[PDB]
């Protein structure tokens, strides 16, 4: 597909408020792994740099509370956070919108190898 036109994650929020909404018990090789403070500017990085070609301009933030460090996106357009997500359910936001997105791109160049299978 093309994703210079994308503009909206109207599909991800689809799936996204279905995931977090209906929690299941299932492993399906979803990336289960401790989400370290690393492990945010990790997935956060190449999250960055898939939705700069695109009308999707959101600009992630990391911010740090009490004992958590959540991502905020800010929607670049209105220059406010939109949505919020705790780092314990960013790996779920980080598939939801990687199957959304490599739909896009091109499933070769993503070269994002997250090795534990």
């Amino acid at each position: 597909l093309n994703i210079e036109r994308l503009t909206t994650l109207q599909p991800v929020w689809d799936r996204y408020d279905t995931q977090i909404h209906n929690q299941k018990d299932n492993d399906n090789e979803v990336p289960v792994h401790q989400v370290s403070y690393t492990n945010l500017a990790e997935m956060v990085g190449e999250m960055n740099k898939l939705l700069e070609p695109s009308q999707v301009h959101l600009k992630f933030e990391l911010h740090d509370k009490l004992n958590e460090y959540y991502v905020k996106v800010i929607e670049d357009s209105t220059n406010e956070v939109i949505r919020e997500i705790p780092p314990k359910r960013w790996l779920d936001f980080y598939a939801a919108m990687t199957e959304f997105l490599g739909l896009f791109v091109d499933e070769k160049k993503l070269e994002h190898h997250h090795h534990h299978h």
